[PDB]
């Protein structure tokens, strides 16, 4: 069989069913299954997504070795994913030297210096956010954060990636908003894990998990802008300026544009929802932050790149949220060679997995781990936190390239919104929040809260 491998290496795990492997155990979802396995088996364990062996690892030295020490050499790519179509060229899907080349060609886009240049742009839609929120707070109707934050995240994306400027909550039907707004335990991807041999089938059928129509709209919408700016501060331009030299192709450039939307749309919006839920169910933290924000920005002063880094309690709130809700859930690299790391034989072809969610909630590193307690990130206690236990942006050469941009994007939305409003539970607010038993880190029920004007 293929299912004998962990039994042979003396590695414990749950016993796999033929063909299926352990996937029925995802019925309660990745994270609950990860927690269970941690408790039941210890520091290392194995399971099978279908015939695919996955070794979980939770020792910080070993995690360091995989994520940083042996990245370029051994643990370079994520778990194969498909069908992708032309998206094979997206950085996050790309493999080995094409990844190394893409990552280089795109790293200077995400510098502090280029980020500081984008703060004015990400600020103006904080204002747009307020005015849409006020229209909902002067009419004391409970608000669904995912639509209004979704509208906001969506606003920052189009602006920061193509210079297109819209109020997606208000022009929700402009052509540029439709395509762009468009789960690994849904019927489709569970089937991909049992029948991964079916991927090269869909590839030759140009069936793509990225719908073939959105990809066509932006391939052409990009080339319109490309040739309307060429010739006559955003991500697209920064990429156009890069291929003005091994340099970035034209279809390669459309693909990265798409990964950036997918990356910062549901994530920026989802995280902000998780932070407003905790702010509302912990109103002292909410007050403590409103004070810190008014002290650095008095009279509702507009935030700047520099003032944002000045805020310590703000950063603590963000970091403690991502501890409870690390939206990647897991990190993963494919072992490309027989290797021994930190005293353990890892055979070629195993997927190596770091169960972030489960370690963020591990009582052996965290006190009262399910309690929302920002103080664990105080300049006092922030030093007692293992950066290979807390990894909401991954770690090493393949960590989240957009990390600085995402923290800034979120913090700008939070500052402007707590400058103006307070957030209180409704009776229809789900307390305590229940995580989706599905395949995405998101709430069972969408977070609804009451909004009031300061
Ligand atoms: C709060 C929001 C976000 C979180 C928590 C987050 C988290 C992550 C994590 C955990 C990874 C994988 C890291 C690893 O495997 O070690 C990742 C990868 C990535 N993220 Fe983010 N991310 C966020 C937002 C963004 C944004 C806004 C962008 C915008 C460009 C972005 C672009 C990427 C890319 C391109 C990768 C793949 C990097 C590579 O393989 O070279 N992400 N993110
Ligand atoms: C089947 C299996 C689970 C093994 O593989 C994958 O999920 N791998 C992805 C390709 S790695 C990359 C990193 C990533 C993936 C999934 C969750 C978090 C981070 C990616 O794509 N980040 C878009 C994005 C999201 C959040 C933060 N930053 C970036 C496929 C993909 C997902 C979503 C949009 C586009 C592509």
């Amino acid at each position: 069989h293929s299912h004998g491998l962990f039994k042979k290496l003396g590695i414990p795990g749950p016993t796999p069913l033929p063909f299926l492997g352990n996937i029925l155990s995802y019925h309660k979802g990745f994270c609950m299954f990860d927690m269970e396995c941690h408790k039941k088996y210890g520091k290392v364990w194995g399971f099978y997504d279908g015939q695919q062996p996955v070794l979980a690892i939770t020792d910080p030295d070993m995690i360091k070795t995989v994520l940083v020490k042996e990245c370029y050499s051994v643990f370079t790519n994520r778990r194969p994913f498909g069908p992708v179509g032309f998206m094979k060229s997206a950085i996050s899907i790309a493999e080995d030297e094409e990844w190394k080349r893409l990552r280089s060609l795109l790293s200077p886009t995400f510098t502090s210096g280029k980020l500081k240049e984008m703060v004015p742009i990400i600020a103006q839609y904080g204002d747009v956010l307020v005015r849409n929120l006020r229209r909902e707070a002067e009419t004391g109707k409970p608000v669904t954060l995912k639509d209004v934050f979704g509208a906001y995240s969506m606003d920052v994306i189009t602006s920061t990636s193509f210079g297109v400027n819209i109020d997606s909550l208000n022009n929700p039907q402009d052509p540029f908003v439709e395509n762009t707004k468009k789960d690994f335990l849904d019927p489709f991807f569970l089937s991909i894990t049992v029948f991964p041999f079916l991927i090269p089938i869909l590839e030759v059928l140009n069936i793509c998990v990225f719908p073939r129509e959105v990809t066509n709209f932006l391939r052409k919408s990009v080339k319109r802008m490309k040739e309307s700016r060429l010739e006559d501060v955003d991500f697209l331009q920064l990429m156009i300026d890069s291929q003005n030299s091994k340099a970035l192709s034209d279809l390669e450039l459309v693909a990265q544009s798409i990964i950036f939307i997918f990356a910062g749309y549901e994530t920026t919006s989802s995280v902000l929802s998780f932070i407003m839920y905790e702010l509302a169910t912990h109103p002292d933290v909410q007050q403590k932050l409103q004070e810190e924000i008014d002290a650095v920005l008095p009279n509702k002063a507009p935030p700047t790149y520099d003032t944002v880094l000045q805020m310590e309690y703000l950063d603590m709130v963000v970091n403690e949220t991502l501890r409870l809700f690390p939206i990647a859930m897991r990190l993963e690299r494919v072992c490309k060679k027989d290797v021994e790391i930190n005293g353990m034989f890892i055979p070629k072809g195993v997927v190596v997995m770091i169960p972030s969610y489960a370690l963020h909630r591990d009582p052996k590193y965290w006190t009262e781990p399910e309690k929302f307690l920002p103080e664990r990130f105080s300049k006092k206690n922030k030093d007692n936190i293992d950066p290979y236990i807390y990894t909401p942006f991954g770690s090493g050469p393949r960590n989240c390239i957009g990390m600085r941009f995402a923290l800034m994007n979120m913090k700008l939305a939070l500052i402007r919104v707590l400058q103006n409003f307070s957030f209180k539970p409704c009776k229809e607010t789900q307390i305590p929040l229940k995580l989706s038993l599905g395949g995405l880190l998101q709430p069972e029920k969408p977070v609804v809260l009451k909004v009031e004007s300061r």
